[PDB]
């Protein structure tokens, strides 16, 4: 019933990116029908989306109906474009960040912005992060779980984490670029299994890569309840203890010592799962998020949290808003 | 403290498989040092193992020390060899199954056998299953989470499931053949993340492929606590409801209706994780298993279960032995 850390939005329209940059592989939005649009990647339709995916007015009406005060807006992850030339990804980043900032200016009490960065080129990413924070006024950014062959332990990314600490810029980590073909081409497995696995790999990578140890002021929240991590943390912690030759060469402290060091959203659908999440991650560390407007999201925002007889009213309030305001560094 | 459904053993020695079959890619055991051996795949050492991995006498002494009455013995999963020619995999299967049956005959009150099958060729697999059950006296078999490009929903495998129902042959499903290279080549991620993801994909595949619906007498137990499934079942069940076009074309019943239809081992390391597992899978459906003699296993077998103040003595007894005896169809 309060703040939603996890929601995705796109521009109304954007330019032909293939023409702008000189090579294909990019995505485009095609308005085929009233209140309806297609996303495509060279020719092929790969997703159908509704009006509420780009129209702030439509979003405000649906938020009102559901009792949601603020959405944190970030782009659709397929727009990350970490695969492209660094300056072209940055150019697209500036376009999506400015779009997002425009929307925020129009409804500054209903939205805040999480920008996107050219993470494959750390010098450009630092510079675009500095702009989002100093000029656009964003409290943080949304990044993917890996960047081409870099997982988030990668030393090449340390300048980005350092910039985040100095700028007080929060990081929302979202699974993306999962395997889509072969055995994963059935039963929606990329979204149902691939996403949570991507998130668990990101949490393990930042832990065992020493990111939380070296950048102790960095604020990070992972999407979809930490993936499998809240349930498989015992396996991970035990395995680290047993094979330090494999697990401890970048950071010798046991993963368990980092519980309390980062946030997750609360998007885990079931009450038994939400209770384990808070038991493991902490009542101060779980943030209502919805994945609005996508179907895999929570249909009645805040309902799972409010349905927990195990939680007092002060805990519910932390989960619904107070934790988001802490993670984002924003006034209650 | 009772029965261990999940333990791996190899023969003392076996022939040069490359010479036997006429092409490389197979594994071999090399005794380099006292009570020590190397596993290799063409030249390269990929694992070091101890005596207790092949010597039944050593295993009995370590079981006594730990209060373990019976181990269910199955081969090391890298021996599956589903990639090879069908008759060659079957020939190796017969050798490993006979080895296992010999060991069982020598200590028939301490061991039972779970055989291995040429799953890439279903007619041969049915025939070797019939032999393990009728001639070798095995109560079940261990199979992998996928078979080359077949996940376990594959219709080509239905004759194997049908044979299992008729023969009353239990199936222990073990994750294997994970990605090992690229981004997964660090931090032991194949074992810490890849294995649980493989298991969740296998549980989803058998559910949404209608395997439990079409073969309701089939007994199946998945390794490592069901992977992520006990925590991500809400995500999976919600997603199935939202996109039946993606999820329900082979079996329209919601995955949640199958909780209670299969078993898992109890190998989840942490007490919060063991409580969620029983809450989700059922107190009648969780089986003490250890992954003996591998380091990622439980070091004091049965200790997690016995440490649960939430469980009465009758529940502990089910988890330590009664559930295994039910899954295997064996006399208490
Ligand atoms: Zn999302
Ligand atoms: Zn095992």
């Amino acid at each position: 019933m309060k703040i939603d850390i996890h929601s995705h939005i796109l521009p109304k329209e954007w330019p032909d990116l293939k023409k702008r940059f000189g090579y294909g592989g990019w995505v485009q939005l095609q308005h085929h029908s009233k209140g309806e649009a297609k996303l495509l990647k060279d020719g092929k339709v790969f997703r159908v989306v509704r009006e509420n995916c780009w129209d702030p007015e439509v979003r405000i009406r649906e938020m009102d109906q559901k009792g949601v005060t603020v959405q944190a807006l970030s782009t659709v992850p397929v727009m990350f474009s970490y695969w492209a030339k660094p300056e072209d990804t940055l150019n697209l980043c500036q376009l999506l960040n400015n779009d997002l900032a425009s929307t925020v200016v129009s409804y500054p009490r209903r939205f805040v912005g999480l920008g996107t960065l050219p993470m494959q080129a750390p010098e450009l990413a630092v510079k675009e992060m500095e702009r989002c924070v100093k000029e656009l006024g964003f409290p943080g950014v949304q990044i993917g779980t890996h960047v081409n062959e870099w997982d988030l332990n990668a030393q090449e990314l340390f300048p980005v984490y350092a910039a985040a600490e100095r700028l007080k810029c929060s990081l929302f980590v979202h699974p993306w670029d999962m395997q889509m073909d072969g055995r994963m081409a059935k039963y929606w497995l990329p979204w149902l299994v691939g996403m949570p696995a991507e998130t668990t790999i990101a949490i393990c990578s930042m832990i065992m890569g020493g990111v939380f140890e070296k950048f102790p002021k960095l604020k990070v929240c992972f999407a979809h309840g930490g993936g499998a991590f809240p349930f498989t943390v015992g396996r991970i912690s035990h395995g680290f203890s047993m094979r330090p030759d494999l697990c401890a060469q970048d950071n010798p402290m046991n993963p368990k010592k980092y519980l309390g060091s980062f946030y997750t959203d609360a998007l885990v659908h079931d009450p038994l799962s939400l209770k384990l999440l808070t038991d493991v991650i902490g009542k101060d560390k779980v943030i209502l998020g919805t994945d609005y407007p996508f179907p895999l999201g929570e249909l009645e925002p805040g309902k799972l949290i409010e349905s927990m007889e195990e939680f007092d009213e002060e805990t519910k309030n932390k989960l619904k808003a107070g934790n988001a305001l802490a993670f984002l560094g924003l006034e209650r």
